[PDB]
């Protein structure tokens, strides 16, 4: 018996087509995903197997202007005209906290969502009771298919769930969950859920009975042969890990933003035992035709957000670097960009630190360099504020040790810098590979860079994220000497970029590598 | 017989007090030099000396609103007032052409202006004929003074003195004049005059007959003993030069801007002979009252220039320093303003180069940071335009091989960058220091740093001046591979200061040293 499964995962509102970057679809010609080309190859692959599934591994929220404005009734309204099978919750659907994942998602989803490491307790057991569920059991023909879900443990450290959720160990909660479906006689296993492709490795490695992982939250791109694209598979796909039971498990994951459709043919025999499994992810390029139908429902919820992109706010004539194979392995002309307007905004402050993983999107110059608050939406979608801090030389350097501990895997907490020159050596043992850290003065009347005083103490100008201890950011929380609340993050940028009228942030220098 | 010979140069429209670095009298409690100042302390050693000589060695003429508005009028008014004894012509006496050194000042001035280097042919040589003298005999008490002027030959290469006027060697002009003074038993003879340092020691080996030297245009600043302010002296005051004939030749400087009163007193037996000569240049600190009438008569003239400082263009929280001890050293972020003006007017064009000679002035940032006009027109008083032109990547290279050729002698070619990362080694030999040289790119999405290649053409915005081939460029004037004429200078910073309303240049790591 052959079994067909399509995802997507880490979507993040990119609802229309896209530029290649997953940035505003400038030229329809070379565009991109969307839901509307995502319905046409669906439509296609169902009419040719009969046995499908079409599940979504979590954070459909968070992104661009769509959500900003729908708040998730427009992931409920498009996955519905999906007809997505599941769904398992990630960390940007508790964004707007429980109540804005409750009243817009979980209340108006024509399909299961799915998380069983997610327990509610206190007054809010009583009220979300039921509108998530650990399991669901499907019929696929004549036969059924059971889909756990899982999220994130770090959910809390990400997002907004509220004192009433407790985030189990994934492991620990799917185990019985799976062991329940076994007694049910369901003999055929998918876990779907965001936590990332080393949770998902080891889940189908430890959880027993489980057949595949369709997975998201790293945003992994996995690939068998040549890929058609920009994006470097982090292995084969589907990548297989070998559980302790002995079982072949293939662990799926299908990049983000709507760029492809994971796509998995398994053959179960009668026992649901996986005899084989082939596939790839299918690129939503411009080849493949978007549907009209859905088209014609995307550009009426269209019409009111046109009014986020009617005034320019300024212009670049440059190409706006804000995508993580940049601003989360070296300096990128974005995050030069936004440490400017946060230094702008406060003028003293001679310094400015910022997560590369903050960065959610670049922007395109090709449109006369128009930038739209639309466009800046998708770039800082989150609303958080740019706060002042007071930090020890010695803690500031920690955090810039703590910037590259584990660099290499795209991880969130490396930093995009203002008034700040630091050199890395990464061929030196994690929290020894700064080698040169100077700082701006600003006790002096011409600033100039001298090097940092661990005995010395510093204003700087940071997401309030950082300021809470975000990205493993530990000894900031711990040590800062003061924290002051400032301005929110997208009027900051937009006031500079106004001020500016014409920007062409460039690569200084400002991080070094040796 | 005794002689007090009371001496500036290059006070460059230092008409009223200023601050210790040059730049407008803000706080009027340590305020310094200016024509009132002046006046006293002349007056107090005019009571004290019996034969005293008040001599100006050039270069009245540039420097401050005083000039832009009034165009000389104000040198000859002010210069009248002090009762000068005699001028030597400095280059920029020629700023304003001929036509603005005869009317404003060759007219007006009730003391001789002198210069025996000058000559005048065409149909110059009727017009500007006895208007200036190659030398005066002056009665000084019961004996005679003769004084000869001289006007450094490279005055055709830094102002306008037109095509009608030759500037020959002085030491070649200068030998028949002090040997006509010899046949008229003239045996007490000055050369003053406008050619820097090291030619008026050559004045002081060479002119047989010239008793002292008085000088200019290099803003040398000599002292014998401890110095009273931030001015290093470049040797004892007076200098000894002995003359090829064995004679003990005093040369005499009092740097710039008016800041001090030269003051030399020179023994004379009854034959001109030197026996003795002491002196020290006197700092016109506030301890020197300024004289009452001279100062009621500046505040006169002051009213006409209160519209160039009643318009507020912008504000600098930050200490603008365009002082030549760093300008011409090395980065200076008024060198770093100018050239981010500079692109950002013409904006591709990545890349900025600005002699620091051309920098003329501080901007204090204490006065509540106000920028004027009249701060601007001190910093860029030449009414130059910034323009751009192409340049391969060996005639650049060669132009900043240039820059510091002869490093260390505060020499105007030292170039203030934009877009440009540059490492000198000073420690290699002449027309081979640059160890490195990045330049921001241009045919790039995202403006980075690459190393400047020799075969390459780039696009650099200069001042005419430079693309003229001014301060030994003659690569840049030889080589450009196209110039076009850009913006007037002062109007493209201003325009910049107005749209940033608020400025912070820093130094940044443009120029470095290894
Ligand atoms: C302020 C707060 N949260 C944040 C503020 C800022 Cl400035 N950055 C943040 C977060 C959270 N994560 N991050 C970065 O995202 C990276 C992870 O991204 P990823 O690899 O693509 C996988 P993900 O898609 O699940 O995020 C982290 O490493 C962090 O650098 C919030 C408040 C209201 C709304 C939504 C919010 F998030
Ligand atoms: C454009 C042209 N000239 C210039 C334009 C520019 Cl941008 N710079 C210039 C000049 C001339 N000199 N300079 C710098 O001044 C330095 C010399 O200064 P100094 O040591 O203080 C002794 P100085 O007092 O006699 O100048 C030179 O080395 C050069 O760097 C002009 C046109 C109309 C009016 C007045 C002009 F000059
Ligand atoms: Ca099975
Ligand atoms: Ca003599
Ligand atoms: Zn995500
Ligand atoms: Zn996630
Ligand atoms: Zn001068
Ligand atoms: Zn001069």
């Amino acid at each position: 018996w052959e079994l067909t499964i399509l995802h997507t995962n880490d979507v993040h509102s990119r609802l229309e087509q896209t530029s290649e970057d997953s940035s505003k679809c400038v030229d329809a010609s070379r565009c991109m995903g969307g839901v509307a080309r995502l319905f046409t190859k669906v439509q296609q692959i169902r009419r040719a197997e009969p046995n499908v599934l079409l599940l979504d591994a979590g954070d459909q929220y968070q992104g661009t202007i769509w959500f900003t404005v729908y708040k998730g009734a427009e992931v409920a309204h498009f996955m519905n005209a999906l007809r997505y099978d599941a769904m398992a919750l990630g960390n940007h659907e508790f964004d707007n906290g429980v109540e804005g994942l409750i009243e817009p998602l979980l209340k108006e989803a024509k399909f299961p969502i799915l998380s069983a490491n997610i327990k509610a307790k206190g007054p809010l057991a009583s009220q979300i009771s039921g509108l998530y569920l650990p399991y669901k059991v499907l019929p696929v023909g004549d036969e059924v298919v059971g889909i756990v879900g899982y999220t994130s443990k770090e959910t809390p450290f990400l997002s907004n769930p509220g004192t009433n959720l407790v985030f189990e160990d994934e492991i620990t909660a799917l185990q019985p969950e799976v062991d329940k479906l076994k007694t049910l006689n369901v003999n055929k296993i998918i876990a779907l859920g965001h936590s990332g492709f080393e949770m998902d490795k080891l889940i189908a490695q430890k959880v027993r009975g489980v057949d595949v992982v369709v997975g998201g939250h790293s945003n992994t791109f996995l690939y068998t042969g040549n890929p058609p694209s920009k994006e470097v598979p982090a292995g084969k796909y589907p990548f297989i890990v070998t559980s302790d039971d002995g079982r072949k498990v293939p662990v799926v994951q299908a990049y983000a933003f709507g760029k492809y459709l994971g796509y998995l043919k398994i053959e179960f025999d009668e026992r649901g035992n996986v005899i084989s499994s082939h596939g790839n992810p299918i690129l939503l390029d411009s080849s493949i035709p978007e549907d009209p139908s859905i088209k014609a429902d995307i550009n009426k919820w269209r019409i009111k957000l046109d009014d986020y992109s009617t005034q320019e706010l300024g212009k670049t004539i440059v190409y706006l670097d804000g995508s993580s194979q940049s601003c989360r392995f070296r300096e990128c002309n974005m995050g030069n960009l936004i440490c400017d307007a946060m230094i702008n905004n406060n003028l003293h402050v001679s310094m400015c630190i910022l997560n590369g993983g903050g960065i959610r999107s670049p922007i395109d110059e090709r449109n006369d360099g128009t930038i739209t608050w639309e466009n800046l939406a998708a770039v800082l979608p989150f609303g958080g504020t740019f706060d002042l801090v007071q930090l020890k030389g010695s803690t500031l350097k920690k955090a810039f040790e703590h910037s590259v501990h584990r660099y290499g895997q795209s991880t969130g907490e490396f930093l995009q810098v203002g008034g700040i020159h630091v050199v890395y050596d990464l061929s030196r043992k994690p929290g020894d590979r700064v080698v040169k850290l100077d700082v701006l003065c600003t006790k002096c009347r011409v600033p100039s860079y001298d090097p940092l005083k661990m005995d010395e103490v510093y204003k700087v100008i940071l997401p309030n994220f950082l300021a809470n201890g975000g990205d493993g950011f530990q000894m900031i929380k711990d040590e800062l000497l003061r924290h002051d609340s400032g301005d929110q993050d997208i009027n900051v940028v937009s006031t500079y970029i106004s001020k500016m009228k014409v920007i062409y942030p460039a690569v200084e220098g400002r991080i070094k590598f040796s």
